[PDB]
């Protein structure tokens, strides 16, 4: 019946079936059909039958403090159940301190804030041009036609590649996360690796200033990274800022697009930009990732055993009503938005600096052109569900004479 029959460790009263894959009622959207878990009756910690079987923790509280003990919550394998990730490599998501330490100072290199900084008016550059293209249309697939293109055409600024190469990296990093059967996950990692290779030996040699050349060029335990490890970084530096960014910007539009009032305030209060992202950043939450028990451990007055794996989605600590009042609510000017959305602990999202200048610039630069826009007339938008929750289309209308070119 898709269930897993329950481990004599795991007490009756703590069972909650959920599929984090198809939860029930994820017609009432994604954020809501997870927020089930959070409902008065339901245990901090319980665990789901659903999915092999796993812990799963509902409440800030608990989410914040697992992500923080790493020596018992390990990183090794995030994907629950394990075969959700098929042959997942990229590094440094399986390494924990120390081990995890070099790399991620490397990546923070690439990706950190001053390089966001002096990327940031090419960035605005990209934005215009994907939306002008746009205004005069009066009607797009939001997520075909702007969510997409923006992030990939952001890596290529960022790693030095050239605009040319999209088709092709964007065809593998699509048949990797959103495969259409004709590649396996193997298979598609495979022929990525074939594609940043050549390149990583070719800058390891003659470096330049971009992102690929710093990670070819770092040092790892005193010694040169080697070409394993620099296109396993290389890989997630690119594929962990699409979707996230994809859907994450799909479900901000998909509200701004249903609520007027919260349009009108951000092109008359500009400057709330930066804290509606924030804000939109914890409603609109969308990852939800885990970690193995590294060994027999109680906690919470839980006894969880070591090999178990526990699901601590990001997406529940900023909606919880514990965190935030009425949680499900936008404010733009909430004086204390609480969330984990780019995680927690030592894996804190390396990109979070990156993606929170792509969703400012998205929506200060969309608004500017196009203040006013709907859903279009008979469209009903679906959520889908898992480590990144996500938006099927987005489908959006507007009179062309009411936008401005600028
Ligand atoms: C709204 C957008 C984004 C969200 C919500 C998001 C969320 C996350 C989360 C929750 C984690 C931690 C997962 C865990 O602890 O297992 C993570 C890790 C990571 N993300 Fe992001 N991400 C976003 C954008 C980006 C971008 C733009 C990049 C690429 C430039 C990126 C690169 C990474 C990397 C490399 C890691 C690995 C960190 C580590 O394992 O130490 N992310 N992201
Ligand atoms: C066992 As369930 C996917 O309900
Ligand atoms: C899907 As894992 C072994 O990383």
């Amino acid at each position: 019946a898709n269930l897993a029959p329950l481990p004599p460790h795991v007490p009756e009263h703590l069972v909650f079936d959920f599929d984090m894959y198809n939860p029930s009622n994820l017609s009432a959207g994604v954020q809501e059909a997870w927020a089930v878990l959070q409902e008065s009756n339901v245990p901090d910690l319980v665990w789901t039958r659903c999915n092999g079987g796993h812990w799963i923790a509902t409440r800030g509280q608990l989410i914040r403090e697992a992500y923080e003990d790493y020596r018992h919550f390990s990183s090794e394998c995030p994907f629950i159940p394990r075969e959700a990730g098929e042959a997942y490599d990229f590094i440094p998501t399986s390494m924990d301190p120390p081990e995890q330490r070099q790399f991620r100072a490397l990546a923070n290199q690439v990706v950190g804030m001053p390089v966001v900084d002096k990327l940031e008016n090419r960035i605005q550059e990209l934005a215009c041009s994907l939306i002008e293209s746009l205004r005069p249309q009066g009607q797009c697939n939001f997520t075909e036609d702007y969510a997409e293109p923006f992030p990939i055409r952001i890596f290529m600024l960022l790693a030095g590649l050239p605009e040319e190469d999209i088709p092709h990296l964007k065809y593998l990093t699509d048949q990797m996360t959103r495969p259409d059967g004709s590649m396996t996950f193997a298979e598609a990692k495979e022929a990525l690796y074939d594609y940043l290779i050549p390149i990583i030996e070719q800058r390891r040699q003659k470096p330049g200033t971009d992102a690929i050349s710093i990670v070819a060029n770092g040092q790892v335990n005193g010694r040169p990274i080697t070409s394993d490890e620099a296109k396993r970084m290389c890989g997630l530096l690119l594929v962990g800022g699409l979707d996230t960014v994809v859907n994450f910007l799909s479900f901000s539009m998909e509200f701004l697009a249903k609520s007027p009032e919260h349009r009108q305030e951000l092109i008359e209060r500009p400057e709330r930009i930066p804290a509606a992202c924030e804000e939109l950043l914890r409603r609109f939450s969308l990852v939800a990732d885990g970690r193995i028990l590294t060994s027999d451990y109680e906690f919470h007055g839980v006894q969880l055993k070591k090999g178990d794996q526990i699901l601590l989605p990001q997406m529940l600590s900023g909606l919880d009503e514990r965190e935030n009042a009425a949680p499900m609510h936008v404010d733009f000017s909430r004086q204390k938005v609480s969330h984990t959305t780019f995680g927690h602990g030592s894996h804190l999202c390396l990109g979070q600096h990156l993606a929170r200048r792509e969703i400012i610039v998205t929506l200060k630069e969309w608004l500017t052109r196009i203040p006013d826009f709907s859903i279009a007339p008979g469209a009903q938008i679906q959520h889908k569900s898992g480590i990144v929750s996500g938006v099927q289309a987005l489908p959006l209308v507007w009179d062309p004479a009411t936008t401005k070119a600028v």
